[PDB]
């Protein structure tokens, strides 16, 4: 069923909730034992929000191998993305860790550090070109090489060195500033823009590592960006665009980490966000 008729059908009969309950009924439940083990407690951020066992990221150490982080691997659309966290003070060395042994160009964050009052994520990365960061846990170091700041988001340059080897990387940081605090954006635009801008740096294709996704809590917003990139690769690789569901993809997703997509206001945005994302490519 063509997905913008499906939208105006829940719409019209004000649904989304009652579609939102259904999806979170049917959500896979895996174990996560590692997330729960006491070691682990000031390694997560929330105590409801856990990676499962059979899809977590592993650090490649011998003394405690955990974070918060989970591997999505979509087959048919040929996309991986490794979803996250925001960083604790005590995790951002396992975090650029986990950057460096994956392989990935690209870190997307959709996030501001302060919000409704509250600290949701540690300050990760360095603000000012002459004063680099070293994580000494890890034997990282990060320095910033430029910065373009827009209305809606902020690219950065990073270098990312192993202080063992003496390789470097060049890291592109994506963050998407202009989330409001309370629901969802009113329109798709800048959000589609935003993916554009992603897509069109090369983080997201198969030559590089998987994209470290992060927010808050790594479900919400970071799931609506994954969910969206994919119904829309699907919707170009397939003979029939209608047959795409995201109920059905969004399903496929929670397989490898719990709770993606938060509220039902979130569920109709990423709805909203492929129906807008179809015209613009196909029709007008
Ligand atoms: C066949 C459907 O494919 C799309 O609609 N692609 C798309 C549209 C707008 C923005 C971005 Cl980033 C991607």
């Amino acid at each position: 069923m063509e997905m913008e008729k499906e939208f105006e059908q829940i719409d019209k009969s004000g649904s989304w909730a009652a579609i939102y309950q259904d999806i979170r009924h049917e959500a896979s439940d895996f174990p996560s034992r590692v997330a729960k083990l006491p070691k682990n407690k000031n390694r997560n951020r929330y105590r409801d929000v856990s990676p499962f066992d059979h899809s977590r990221i592993k650090l490649h150490q011998e003394d405690n191998d955990y974070i918060n982080a989970s591997l999505i691997k979509m087959e048919e659309a040929q996309r991986s993305y490794i979803l996250t966290q925001g960083p604790l003070p005590n995790t951002v060395g396992h975090f650029w860790e986990m950057v460096w042994e994956q392989k990935s160009r690209g870190v997307v964050m959709l996030n501001r550090v302060m919000e409704k009052g509250s600290l949701k994520c540690a300050q990760y990365w360095p603000q000012k070109e002459e004063k680099e960061m070293i994580f000494e846990d890890t034997n990282l170091k990060l320095t910033l090489i430029s910065e373009d700041i827009k209305s809606y988001y902020t690219v950065r340059q990073l270098e990312l060195e192993n202080l063992t080897t003496q390789e470097t990387r060049e890291i592109l940081h994506f963050h998407y500033t202009t989330w409001p605090d309370f629901g969802v954006p009113e329109s798709p635009a800048s959000f589609l823009n935003f993916l554009f801008k992603v897509r069109e740096s090369g983080s997201l294709s198969p030559e590089h590592g998987p994209v470290v996704v992060h927010c808050s809590a790594g479900i919400g917003r970071s799931g609506t960006f994954c969910l969206a990139d994919t119904c829309l690769l699907l919707m170009d690789k397939r003979k029939d665009p209608s047959s795409v569901d995201i109920k059905k993809v969004l399903l496929e997703m929670r397989k490898f980490r719990m709770g993606l997509i938060q509220t039902a206001d979130q569920l109709r945005f990423s709805y909203l966000a492929v129906i807008e994302g179809a015209k613009f490519i196909m029709g007008d």
